[PDB]
């Protein structure tokens, strides 16, 4: 119970296909087809250890109807409370499926998970992402068809509004964050509903009360997180987010599996350390060299399937670490996306500018598939991210930034929260080679911004529009003819 039933999928809803390649490491299982042509068509991408069973579901309320989801639903008893009396659904893609007969598509409004679903109920069919859209879901739909897949790679081989095209990709639509989108079938006519939205109003509360808040938030999300029986891994670097989550972790399953990554030019093992030996972690330290770190790029970009330079250069690190992970396929939680509600970035005693970029972060988390969870699958490896947990999310954003800058401190609430759980050290520590390696090809500095982007593109284009392996990609090629431009 360590791995979610499924990591992704593709999926096919005929009224009247081809084996998919992911980037996403695992055995594949297309599920039956009882309906025929006339029913949900899919191949699952899973763990080899693990049966894809509870991935799919199948009713006969409403219409004949299938579901298919992939990841996880962390506020599972909650939703079992509110379901209407006594057989317990098997699986989260069950759960969804009752949830769905009492509330239909607002079936959403009320999950807090880690997923994609679709799911085909007659000539009806519905995607739908979690609040943060943290497992993205891209879709191909057109009068007759519909075609859904974890991974946009997977369709690259009818316009959408409501939905965004994916950039290079021809036909092929990412769906929103927090949203479901109703298809009818026949038509392939769709109406999009989003089923959250970040708050834009501001929680007061004063410290004593903030901090134990927050602390119970973050501690109930890890443990929703944590497999019973099974020590989870947490990728740290001693910073206070992931130590923080660290901290609340072992506390949840009784120890804890850690590891930094650090390369030729920095690392942050002693800060890392600190937190292992408080916490007592089983540690291990990974040092990968600048010129293996920067190889990852083709890998970055095929497995985020982004073209944001700044994305993709900030996932590089991450991508080395998960390839670079030794042993049996992990559960791992990480301290990632805490700075982006608590303006992490914010240098600043004046508060003002701490809420125009967090408002406008929020408004702009989007597409960037920051925290896909095919950034460590690729490697076989499951990453969850408890700081932007529906709830934990939802609270951190709320709160007045005099809670997030004071004392002269940053993320001063988090710090406090996590004060009795680490070393005053880590509570109190305040919070590139790719720029080299253009300004090393013969490109001055105006430009090098625009070079990432144009080397960016261009991987992209290969790995997600073409359909070469990164492996097959040789980066200094590509870096070198666009630097000659
Ligand atoms: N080299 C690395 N070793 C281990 N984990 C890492 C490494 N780089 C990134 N991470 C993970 O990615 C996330 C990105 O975070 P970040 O640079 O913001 O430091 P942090 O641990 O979050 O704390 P802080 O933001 O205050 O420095 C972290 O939460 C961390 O779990
Ligand atoms: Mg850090
Ligand atoms: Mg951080």
């Amino acid at each position: 119970p360590v791995l979610p039933a499924a990591f992704g999928f593709l999926a096919s809803a005929r009224t009247g296909a081809p084996g998919p390649v992911f980037a996403t490491r695992g055995s594949h299982t297309d599920i039956d087809t009882p309906q025929g042509e006339r029913s949900l068509a899919a191949t699952l991408v899973h763990a080899p250890s693990v049966a894809p069973d509870r991935a799919v579901a199948r009713s006969l309320t409403g219409a004949p109807t299938t579901a298919v989801l992939a990841g996880e639903i962390y506020n599972r008893d909650e939703l079992l409370s509110v379901l209407p009396a006594g057989p317990a659904p098997e699986g989260d893609a069950e759960l969804v499926l009752r949830l769905l007969e009492r509330y239909d598509l607002h079936a959403f409004r009320l999950v807090n998970g880690r997923f994609a679903t679709v799911v085909r109920t007659g000539d009806r069919v519905l995607l739908a992402t979690d609040h943060a859209g943290s497992v993205p879901l891209y879709t191909c739909v057109a009068p007759g068809e519909v075609r859904a897949s974890t991974e946009a790679k997977a369709l690259a081989a009818f316009p959408l509004a409501d939905a965004r095209r994916v950039a290079g990709l021809t036909g092929v639509y990412q769906v929103p964050a927090g949203a479901v989108m109703d298809i009818d079938l026949g038509s392939g006519t769709a109406v999009t509903h989003r089923t959250w939205t970040p708050g834009l109003s501001r929680r007061i509360l004063p410290e004593g009360e903030a901090v134990a808040a927050v602390r119970a938030a973050l501690e109930k999300a890890v443990a929703q997180r944590v497999t019973p029986g099974d020590t989870p891994l947490v990728v740290l670097s001693g910073g206070i987010d992931s130590s923080g989550v660290a901290a609340c972790a072992h506390r949840a399953a009784g120890e804890l599996d850690t590891v930094s990554m650090g390369t030729d030019t920095s690392n942050e093992f002693r800060e890392a350390r600190a937190v292992v030996d408080h916490l007592r972690t089983r540690h291990r330290e990974i040092t990968i060299p600048t010129t293996e770190l920067l190889a990852q790029l083709p890998y970055a970009v095929w497995a985020s399937e982004s073209v944001d330079p700044d994305i993709i250069e900030y996932l590089l690190p991450l991508t080395a670490l998960y390839r670079a992970l030794d042993g049996p396929e992990r559960r791992i939680l990480t301290g990632y996306g805490a700075d982006i509600p608590l303006g992490g970035m914010h240098r600043e005693d004046r508060l003002p500018a701490l809420d125009t970029v967090l408002a406008h972060d929020m408004a702009t988390f989007d597409g960037l598939n920051e925290m896909s969870p095919v950034l460590s699958t690729l490697a076989g490896h499951w990453t969850t991210h408890p700081y932007w947990d529906r709830e934990v999310l939802d609270l951190l954003v709320s709160l007045e930034a005099g809670l997030k800058r004071r004392h002269g401190r940053d993320k001063w609430v988090l710090r406090a929260a996590m004060a009795d759980a680490l070393p005053a050290e880590t509570v109190n520590r305040p919070k590139s080679s790719f720029s080299r390696l253009l300004l090393d090809h013969g490109v001055a500095e105006d430009r090098v911004h625009e070079a990432k982007r144009q080397v960016v593109r261009e991987l992209f284009d290969l790995t997600v529009g073409g359909g070469r392996h990164p492996s097959e990609v040789d980066t200094d090629d590509v870096v070198r003819s666009v630097a000659d431009r």
